[PDB]
């Protein structure tokens, strides 16, 4: 496997986003996936609706919470593999509220074919991210409101909360660690972004990590 990757390095990942007062972490960790497997299978990136998913996927429960699996399936499923541009269905659940699902007036960004599981093995998700690229993992963010800044070396690892993009690794640094993106604007953490320790499911990193396959 290569020493280091960072796709943020490589042109194929967007801007930090803020989900605001709505549970919708679930959508930005699938969306933000998606965004990343559409740029590596030679297109333009471009930045696609987490509002979709939050107000139409009626498999998950929009401003309680969801799961990336099933926000997966549910484009492919029941919305003919379209995902929508950002620019054509804009955030509209900051204040905590869902509003409800617009099946018109939007324009179709990218398409997928299906999602893969991956291993509950750090090594083996890293070995796929160097060649393929970034991907959505579930974990438990208790500890992360204290986060600011440095590599994570210890982190509560209990109950998995909360939904992120892995996006690089580094396994030449001091602690070897994971490059993650949150939705929390880019006010919080390194940038938007939290480092954790790579090798000791830190977080419990390694449980639930995913990607959209791209068609
Ligand atoms: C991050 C956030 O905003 C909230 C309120 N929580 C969720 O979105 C949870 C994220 C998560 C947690 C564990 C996983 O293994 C994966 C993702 N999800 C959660 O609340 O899942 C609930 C659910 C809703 C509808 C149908 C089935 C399950």
């Amino acid at each position: 496997a290569p020493a280091a990757v960072d796709w943020r390095a490589r042109g194929a990942v967007t801007a930090v986003k803020d989900q605001g007062q709505c549970g919708s972490c679930w959508a930005f960790s699938a969306i933000g996936n998606v965004e990343c497997q559409w740029f590596l299978a030679g297109h333009p990136l471009t930045n696609l609706s987490e509002q979709m998913l939050v107000s139409c996927d009626k498999t998950d429960s929009g401003c309680s919470g969801g799961l990336m699996n099933n926000a997966f399936e549910w484009i492919v499923q029941e919305n003919n593999g379209a995902v929508y541009t950002e620019d054509s269905y804009p955030y509209a659940s900051g204040e905590g509220i869902s509003p409800p699902c617009t099946t018109s007036g939007h324009t179709v960004g990218a398409t997928i074919t299906g999602h893969v599981e991956l291993p509950q093995d750090e090594a083996q998700i890293a070995a796929w991210l160097a060649v393929n690229g970034p991907v959505a993992v579930a974990v438990d963010a208790s500890s992360w409101m204290t986060y600011t800044g440095g590599v994570m070396t210890s982190c509560v690892s209990e109950a998995l909360d909360h939904g992120v993009l892995l996006v690089g690794y580094n396994d030449s640094a001091a602690v070897p660690y994971w490059i993650i993106k949150n939705s929390w604007t880019t006010q919080w953490g390194e940038e938007g972004y939290i480092r954790i320790a790579k090798g000791s499911n830190q977080c419990l990193v390694k449980e639930e990590a995913s990607s959209a396959v791209v068609g």
